[PDB]
């Protein structure tokens, strides 16, 4: 689905990272773990660039993109937005902000949607890799408010590695949310540095140790079925298909 949009707003975030909040088109319908490609003209005129929504479906006019500023593309769009957001500090108010037209392609799907299709379910991110499991933590709040009891999923793991504590304010808001909301405690929630946050749930300190960690969950939820959701580098990933062998975990190879 190609259309013409807009960035009508953008969020400056630690680790050099845009919260875009982009124009959803009347007919633009996504799931949770979807994501789109976007040209912004103003940075090529040619290049398409993938990232996840990092919003949920449920919200009604805007997408939300979380970009972090790792090379060439994206580290234009970085400098246009904070460019143009500086320029309105100095002189903005005269006429409404003026929105980076974008042209978005999608959305397209990833296993990661079937989560809300599995029982017991481990969601391990590194850094940025968060977005598509942010979208699926608001989507998940959305539908217990909503329909209490109509999904199978009965335990969300959740491990978010980061080199750097400033990322974890990425989503702390959101971390918080649940912790308040979560009384019948669907969630568990594990922050690595590779409370510190301000939750309930204290920042752990090192590399997790996923033999520990795999050989807990699987002694909880033996003999039902784990499914396993990862988003982030292809040496977790190696480490993590040889557990889900030896416990008899759900894995997509996506590394
Ligand atoms: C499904 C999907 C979802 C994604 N979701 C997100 C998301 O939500 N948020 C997000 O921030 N990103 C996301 N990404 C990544 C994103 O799509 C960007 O294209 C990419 O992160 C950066 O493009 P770029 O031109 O800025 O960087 P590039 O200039 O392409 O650089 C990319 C990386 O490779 C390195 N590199 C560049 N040239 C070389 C070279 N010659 N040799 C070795 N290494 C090199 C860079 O230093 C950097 O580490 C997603 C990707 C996919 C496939
Ligand atoms: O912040 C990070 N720390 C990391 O180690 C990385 C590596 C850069 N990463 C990605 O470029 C990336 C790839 C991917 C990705 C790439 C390919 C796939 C395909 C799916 C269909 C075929 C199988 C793999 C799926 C997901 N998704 C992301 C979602 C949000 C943020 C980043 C990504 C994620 C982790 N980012």
């Amino acid at each position: 689905g190609s259309e013409p949009t807009f960035v009508v707003n953008a969020s400056l975030l630690p680790s050099k990272v845009l919260g875009l909040q982009v124009q959803r088109p009347q007919s633009f319908n996504y799931q949770p773990g979807d994501y789109l490609f976007i040209k912004c003209p103003g940075i090529s005129k040619f290049e398409w660039h993938p990232f996840t929504i990092s919003s949920a479906p449920e919200m009604p006019d805007v997408l939300t993109l979380h970009i972090r500023a790792v090379g060439s593309w994206t580290g234009k769009l970085y400098q246009l937005i904070r460019e143009q957001r500086e320029e309105w500090i100095r002189s903005g108010s005269s006429q409404s902000l003026p929105g980076v037209p974008v042209y978005i392609d999608g959305p397209y799907g990833t296993p990661s949607t079937h989560i809300f299709e599995s029982k017991y379910a481990i969601l391990i991110c590194a850094g940025i890799g968060v977005t598509p499991f942010a979208s699926i933590l608001k989507s998940i709040l959305h539908r217990n408010q909503q329909n209490p009891a109509k999904m199978p999923l009965k335990k969300v793991h959740f491990y978010w590695l980061n080199r750097e504590q400033k990322a974890f304010e990425w989503f702390v808001e959101l971390l918080s949310k649940i912790e308040a909301e979560d009384t019948n405690n669907l969630f568990d929630l594990n922050l690595y540095l590779t409370l510190i946050t301000g939750l309930k749930s204290r920042t752990k300190t090192g590399r997790p140790d996923w033999e520990e960690i795999f050989k807990d969950v699987a002694k909880q939820h033996a003999p039902d079925n784990v499914e396993v959701f990862f988003c982030g580098p292809t040496g977790l990933a190696l480490q993590l298909r040889h557990l889900c062998t030896k416990y008899g975990f759900g894995y997509r190879k996506e590394n």
